[PDB]
Parts: structure tokens; sequence; C-alpha cells
């Protein structure tokens, strides 16, 4: 069973250093940002989104735990303030490498729905880099549907 | 400094599951293998390439360490029998997610050269998926040059 | 402007050098260490602080960037896990000579306060040799205040 | 007094890196090089000068130090093999940040004059960036004279 627990002091900091570098690398792979810029741009994006870290209102950061000594992953959603459709955006979701391939991801996704609905969230929204095919499949399989797609192409 | 230590049975098995699952994802991304196929096709390739696993002669799978605690990545090279140019193929190389974005990859690539030379290898060869742009640039920056290019095109309907 | 970014391995290589040697030049200009021992003690001090280099847990080493053309300085803090006052200790902070005396130091401390807050850090502490009056003033200017003092006297 | 001592491989690594980075900054400052190239271009400049690091023939890389315990600077000179004027070119010279103004440079140049005289050097030459007014005044005081000048004018941007 995957339980969601509000991230603690240390789990958060480590997570911040992690997703901060990751987001940057994902933006490079997507071809949106430049290598020598990725790191810096990322830090700023996450600092602006979380001025007060865990204290930042309406933001909910969880450490997906399989049990008490196994932190399989993370989950970060933002519950819009009185959103006209009570929607929440998922800023981040995933499992640490040494826990992927067991199917916990999908289980984590079912706990998210459960935990979100108990909170009064009636809709989930999220961004996923197109190059993350595997993760796109998982989302689709668990019910998510595409709404917007960004595309590009290099010329001569 | 990045240390090359030969993988132990514990690491190998975990590495195999990792790389295999990853390779399937790469083949699908490249458009080479269909999703439904990917997974299966992947285990076979690595199984045929590594019959006896770590005991498959001429293969050298190493765990890249920054120190005795931080295992930054993996490195797997093959040194064919009496190769006319003492070349060795790099079947796999990369760092784990938590250790990327620090420049260890390039340093890990310099420990590769140092190691190959110490063992007789005079040339290195490798494969990189066209979509792996960051990797290609890294290899190009460390002196690697493109020799062969595979391309494909889908037709309408 | 001045922004933070995870320090890179080669930078850390050059940084650890340029700083292990400076910490010896200061430890000597303070009498604490003898001129013919400093260089050897500095290394022991820095190797003990960073056993896993940039991967040493809870230690955050950042390069100070002015632009995507060069890094002007460095900033190293340690967020003591479970610290009653959620304070981080500033183990090192400085700008390279060519990028000193422009006002980037204060910008960097402002960037530090912004980063600490987003990390959940509510307090900052640091060490600074007494002879380094330049830094002492700047620190007091940024809200820092003395709490402890080490003094020595040669008898013979 | 400040005297010359063959540079060590450890001091060289840190120095080469520091001089290659510094040279890029100067080049960018003079406007001669573009920011996005400075770093890469600089390396090529130093690798060609020292193909064999410290062992590059006719090149002498010394560490400056008062007593044999405080390395406060560096002196890099090239005594070309059979030079029509027996001249030695000073590729690089200076002291570290924590060692400046103490008048070591003057004492360093003197040790250079003494060493140069010992090795047969009947003439010294060097390059100094235009913005380096500090170094320029120093050299003038030690008897150096300008012979060549490079100038630029930007018409636009
Ligand atoms: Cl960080």
């Amino acid at each position: 069973t995957i339980m969601l627990t509000p991230m603690q002091t240390e789990e958060f900091r480590s997570y911040l250093t992690y997703t901060t570098k990751h987001y940057a690398e994902e933006k490079v792979k997507a071809g949106t940002w430049l290598p020598e810029d990725a790191q810096l741009l990322s830090k700023q994006v996450f600092t602006d989104l979380l001025p007060r870290g865990l204290e930042t209102p309406h933001h909910h950061l969880w450490s997906l735990k399989l049990n008490e000594k196994d932190i399989v992953g993370w989950l970060w959603i933002h519950a819009e303030p009185e959103h006209p459709q009570q929607e929440a955006f998922i800023y981040d979701f995933g499992l640490y490498e040494p826990y992927r391939g067991k199917g916990y991801a999908k289980q984590a996704l079912a706990a998210l729905d459960q935990a979100a609905r108990s909170m009064g969230i009636r809709k989930l929204s999220l961004h996923v880099f197109a190059h993350n095919q595997t993760a796109r499949k998982l989302y689709e399989q668990t019910g998510f549907q595409e709404t917007d797609v960004v595309m590009s192409k290099k010329l001569l």
C-alpha cells in the first residue's frame, strides 16, 4: 500500500535539490532550455513556486511511502484557490530509481485520486514532457487525457 | 575522482533489470520497437550479449563511484578478441538520476579512457540514440566522432 | 544580477584548492596555525567537512553567477538536520578578485536569504576571521550579528 | 627573497586551469574574444603552447616563493632553441590573490633577470593586455619597453 505523508524538513530539501536539477535536465531533453542555462532557470522556477518551501499555501508536497523505511517517491500538487472546477495541478510525481518497475507508480496514482477527492479536489491537471513516453502511457491508462500539446521543429 | 569497480553479482542483477527496462524505452522512443514488443526484445538482446552474465568473457561491467558511498553510475565495455585496432565497444554508460547535473559524466568518461589504455584498448566505439541529444554532445565534447548514422521515415497511411 | 546554481565538479576542484589555501593564509594571519602547518591542516579540515565531496549530505555548494558567461563566486551552506532553530551554517562565501568590489556580495546574501526561506531555513550563522573586517562590516550590514568571539594572546 | 623553483605537477594543474580561465576573461574584456568562445578558445591556446605540459622543451614553468614554503606566484618563460637574439619570451607572470602589493613582483622580475642572465638570455620579451595597467607600470620600472601594439575600434555591435 502506498501512503502519502506530508514531506518532512529533510525529505523536502533533498527533493528540492533533486527535482531542481531534474526539471532542468528534462527541459534540456525537451529542447526548450539550453544546457548552460537549465540549472539556473530551474532553481528560479522552483524558488518562485515555493517561496516558503513547505509553508507555501495551497501547495501539498508528499513523500510516497511503501512503508516506514521505504520512500518510493514523491507527489506535489497545488490546489488552486477556489478554482472554478476545484482543480489541482500536479507539479511533480515520480518514484526513485530503486523502486521503479514494481508497479508502485500506478498504485501511487490511485492513492493520489483517493487523497485528492477526500480533500474536495474534483479534477487533476498535469504537465508531462512528451519524451516521457512511459509516464505518458501510465497517465493515460489511469484515466488522464491530453488537453494541450506543444510541438516544435528545427529549420535549415 | 570517479572510480571504476567491477560490479558484484548484487549490482549486476539490479543493473540488468535497470538497463533492460531502459533500453526498451529507448528503442520505442527511437521508433525502432513497438511498445508491446520493447520489453521482451530488450531482455533477449542483453541475454544474448551476456550469456553467463558477469562471467561472459571479454565483457567488463563497472560501477562508477565518486567515493566509497556515492555510486554515480555504470560503465559496460566489450573488448573483442584480438581486435585489429584493439578497439572496445561501450555497450552502456550513464549516471543515476541523483548524480547527474554535476559534470561527473565527463569525468567518468575520462576514467574510461584511462582504464581502456591501461588494459591495451587503443580505440573506443559506442552507440547513441539520435534522440539522446545531451549524450551525443557529451561524447562529441570528449573527442568522440560520428562514423555511422541510421535514419528512418514513416510513409503516409 | 547574482543567482545561485549547483556548483560543478570541476569548479569544486578549483574552488576546494583556491579555498583550502586561503583558509591556511587566514589561519596563519590569525596566529591560530603556524605558517609551516596551515597548508596541511586546511586540507584535513575541508576533507573532514566534505567526505563525499559535493555529494556530502546536507551541504549545499553553489556557484555565484552574474551571467551565463562566467561564475563570479561561491557559497557553501550546511543545513543541520533537525536543527531546533532551522538554521544553516555558512561554511564559505566569497567572490573572485576580478568580481569583487562591485556589490555582488550583498546581492549574493540576498539570494541566500531567498534560497534559505524556500528551503525552510529560518536562521543563518557563519564564521569569519577577525582580521577580515571587510566581510564583518558587510555581514553586519546584512543583518548579521556577533554571538561568539575567539581571542588569543602570545605570552612569550 | 623571491626565487624560482621548478613548478610541481600539482601546482601546474591548478595553475594551468587558473591561467586558462584568466586568459579567457582578459580576452573577453579586451573584446577580442566572444564570451561563448573564450573558454574553449583559451584551452586551445594553452594546449598548443604546452603539448607536453611541464615537459614542453625550452619552456620553463617556475613557482615564485620567498622562502621555500610560500608559493606566492608563477613565472612562465620560453627560451627558443637558437634564437637570433638569444631572447626569452615571458608567456605568463603573476602572484596569487592572497599575495599582492607586497612588492613581490619587483623582486620576482629581479630573480628573472638573474636567472635569465644565467641561462644565456640576452633579451626578454612579453605580452601584456592593454587593460593591465598595473603590470604595464611594473614592467616599465624594470626597464621594459613597448615595441608593438594591437588596437581595435568597434563600428557598431
Ligand atoms: Cl540545491
